[PDB]
């Protein structure tokens, strides 16, 4: 199909197979500019220009698990870790809400620490400030979210990384794709507000598997989405592989919003790693939403995912006037209120 015949079938919701391929395989500037176009217009139309601030606390970058991507993966010794303690961590909080934060999201490596009643302590006495709070801990029994959703927790985001199960589970050998898909329905059924997502470039990763995320994402529905390129670290097994393509995650960004219209899209913190001003670019091609960083110093430096990590310099309380500064630039509005998934039933 030529270009102007796949965007015909986009803008008339045919999602098939090879309409998503040809999607992610023509490289054309014209053809990716109307793409973007298109999902920046079903953006604003579905979501408005309400950009939602999510401040984000890494607390903890201890991890039981191994993922091969990942800088904080149990084997690399290279790494001073640290956790915060729960009064750090609710103070932190405060902080945040007295910043203008609506939700706070407290995200950690696999730390078995907490879990569960530390958790549940801390979330109780963050949804004190009247808030959202959002948890990003990894893969637990159902009986921790069970006990999570019972303190207040609203949301949860467990990106699913990749939905190819062979390549899943040679890059996160702990686990596995079935397990992972088996937590983000139980996140759902247990009335979470749930987060998936994707990197996109992993190594061994193709085209047809990227189709296969975007199938996997619009099968469950998901309230938030989480997309961004793999950056390697040099710490880990894939030290020596090639960075994701900004151009093709971006696509993927505008798919996904193209395919679940009303869901919450961040521009990721690795968009903004790879790319300078990769954020505000994704802002305008598909996204809603921001995570500026709310991890205090000395931590905040320690919590290397990816190398290259935007806002590591930065004083500990500026990110989120940045962010505010952003959508101000962009034209756009801060969220008005807690910035939940508002859903438009269609046919
Ligand atoms: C129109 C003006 C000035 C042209 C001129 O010098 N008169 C030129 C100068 C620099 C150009 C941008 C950069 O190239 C980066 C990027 C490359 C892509 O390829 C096309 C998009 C983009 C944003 C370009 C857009 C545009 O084309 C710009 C603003
Ligand atoms: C700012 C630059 C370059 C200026 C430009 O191409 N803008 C057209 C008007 C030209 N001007 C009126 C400024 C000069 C005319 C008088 S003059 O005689 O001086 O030429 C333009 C050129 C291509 C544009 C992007 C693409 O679309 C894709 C995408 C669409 C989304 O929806 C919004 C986001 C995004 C990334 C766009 C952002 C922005 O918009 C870009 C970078
Ligand atoms: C934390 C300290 C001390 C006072 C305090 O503890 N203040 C709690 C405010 C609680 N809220 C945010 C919920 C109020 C919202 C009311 S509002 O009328 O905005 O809806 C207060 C004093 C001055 C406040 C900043 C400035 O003002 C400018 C700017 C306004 C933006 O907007 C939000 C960001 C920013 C940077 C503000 C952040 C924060 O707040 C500051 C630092
Ligand atoms: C200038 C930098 C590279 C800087 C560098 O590292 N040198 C390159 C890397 C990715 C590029 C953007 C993306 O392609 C998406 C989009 C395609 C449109 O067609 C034109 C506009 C836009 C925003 C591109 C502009 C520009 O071209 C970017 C930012
Ligand atoms: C002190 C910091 C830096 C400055 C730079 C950009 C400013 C914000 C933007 O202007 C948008 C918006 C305008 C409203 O009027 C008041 C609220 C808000 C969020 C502003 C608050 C504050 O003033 C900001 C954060
Ligand atoms: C918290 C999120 O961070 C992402 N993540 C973890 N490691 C990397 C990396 N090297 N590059 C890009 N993203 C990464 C995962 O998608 C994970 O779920
Ligand atoms: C720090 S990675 C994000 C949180 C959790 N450890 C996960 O992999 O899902
Ligand atoms: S991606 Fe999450 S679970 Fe995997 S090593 Fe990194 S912190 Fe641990
Ligand atoms: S959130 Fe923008 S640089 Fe830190
Ligand atoms: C993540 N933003
Ligand atoms: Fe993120
Ligand atoms: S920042
Ligand atoms: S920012």
């Amino acid at each position: 199909m030529t270009g102007r015949e796949i965007l015909e079938k986009l803008e008339r919701r045919e999602f098939t197979r090879e309409v998503l391929k040809e999607a992610l395989s023509i490289n054309d500037r014209g053809f990716n500019e109307a793409l973007f176009k298109l999902a920046d217009e079903i953006r604003r139309k579905y979501v408005g220009d309400e950009v939602h601030i999510r401040a984000i606390i890494e607390f903890s970058n201890v991890c039981r698990k191994n993922c091969l991507y990942c800088g904080l993966r149990r084997d690399n010794k290279n790494l001073k870790r640290y956790r915060m303690t729960p009064e750090e961590i609710v103070e932190r909080a405060r902080l945040a809400v007295q910043f203008g934060a609506k939700t706070i999201v407290l995200q950690s490596g696999e730390d078995p620490y907490y879990m569960p009643d530390v958790i549940s302590d801390i979330v109780k006495e963050i949804k004190k400030m009247g808030v959202a709070v959002t948890l990003s801990l990894g893969e637990w029994p159902r009986e921790y979210y069970e006990k999570w959703k019972e303190a207040g927790a609203d949301r949860y985001l467990l990106r699913h990384e990749t939905a190819n199960p062979v390549l899943h589970r040679k890059l996160r050998p702990d686990t596995s794709f079935e397990n992972r898909l088996n937590c983000l329905l139980t996140l759902k059924e247990l009335g979470y507000e749930t987060g998936a997502g994707s990197m996109v470039g992993l190594p061994g990763q193709t085209i047809d598997d990227l189709v296969d995320d975007l199938l996997f994402l619009k099968e469950h529905d998901f309230d938030m989405v989480g997309i961004g390129p793999f950056i390697p670290h040099p710490d880990t097994p894939l030290a020596n592989e090639k960075k994701g393509d900004f151009t093709l995650t971006l696509k993927m960004v505008a798919l996904t919003r193209i395919l679940l219209p009303d869901s919450n899209i961040p521009a990721t913190t690795a968009m903004g790693t790879i790319v300078p001003g990769g954020r505000e670019i994704t802002l305008r091609c598909g996204a809603n939403v921001i995570m500026p960083n709310w991890t205090p110093s000395p931590y905040r430096q320690l919590y290397q995912l990816y190398p290259g990590k935007i806002c590591v310099f930065e004083k500990d309380t500026a990110c989120i006037p940045c962010v505010m500064k952003m959508i101000e630039l962009l034209g756009r509005k801060p969220g008005r209120d807690w910035g939940g998934r508002k859903r438009v039933f269609e046919t």
